[PDB]
């Protein structure tokens, strides 16, 4: 459990390995996608794969906002 | 159009000014939130307030997971 | 169309794709370059490749300023 | 030198100063504005006023590419 | 638990609350000293106060090398 | 030289090249890893290699504090 403001919640439906890092995609509430690239090494070190209930997390500074 | 994988459409329920950035909640489709902090001339061009319709975008590189 | 303040028009001058990430070089105006990695799906489906007139673009928090 | 692909020389065209942050604008070769929001102690440290002669510094990951 | 590689414990060195923002410095071990720039929300959420003890958080995209 | 206010100084411990990119170990003061992630195109054009003393940099903004 941890306090940061942006959480989402969903199930990994995505992953692709590269060298350095991969690609987890993950459906959250509503069924959207959420698509992050960690490092191959977390990947492993959390034993992230597909199916996985997993939580998305994202710094405010760097969430854009468009129309 | 954009390549940043993270678009997601919500409306303004937060809204707070500092004088060179501001702080903007987002409800997202299934109920999540998502807070941006972003400058304060972008909330003016595109008019930010309560209950406008703005897409949060974020980079891929910038979602973490957490397990 | 977007409203974002950094916004920096050029034309692709290198692209080099990875399995989970692509380099993409850009050649802007005056002739500075650009470099962007992004996601090898958004090359993909952005269509990117050598000779197109693309825009960079970058959030305000995400640039350092040295002397 | 710095790791970071995207250096970019220009001058202070804008400057706006928070009490945490500050918005500084460059204009870069060609014409071309970036705008920068970074700590207003660095504003400090490096003397940033009109005029300046600055490098703006952008991590490659940080590029979104716009079709 | 979290895909961050970078995870530097430390204590409240130097504070300095904005209105949107705040200004945390932590002294982690061995003597070196991290700044970061959070939401105000972040820091009333945590009770950051000087003397605290906590988590300095970067993903390995966002550290530069220099040389 | 820079100004940034962030500025680790480590001895590379850990290297693994990708296709775009690169993933860089220091250990730094107290003994404790930062990684980071860059292109691999700076790997070799700053001469990074197993045991180099180089320094990491970060952007305060891009600092996450936790418990
Ligand atoms: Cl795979
Ligand atoms: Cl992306
Ligand atoms: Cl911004
Ligand atoms: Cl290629
Ligand atoms: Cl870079
Ligand atoms: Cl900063
Ligand atoms: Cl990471
Ligand atoms: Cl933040
Ligand atoms: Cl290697
Ligand atoms: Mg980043
Ligand atoms: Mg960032």
């Amino acid at each position: 459990s941890i306090s940061a403001r942006n959480q989402l919640k969903g199930k990994v439906v995505g992953l692709k390995k590269g060298v350095v890092t991969a690609e987890v995609v993950l459906e959250i509430a509503g069924g959207n996608k959420i698509t992050s690239i960690i490092s191959l090494d977390s990947v492993e070190e959390l034993g992230v794969k597909e199916g996985a209930e997993l939580t998305a997390v994202v710094k405010s500074t760097d969430v854009m906002i468009l129309a």
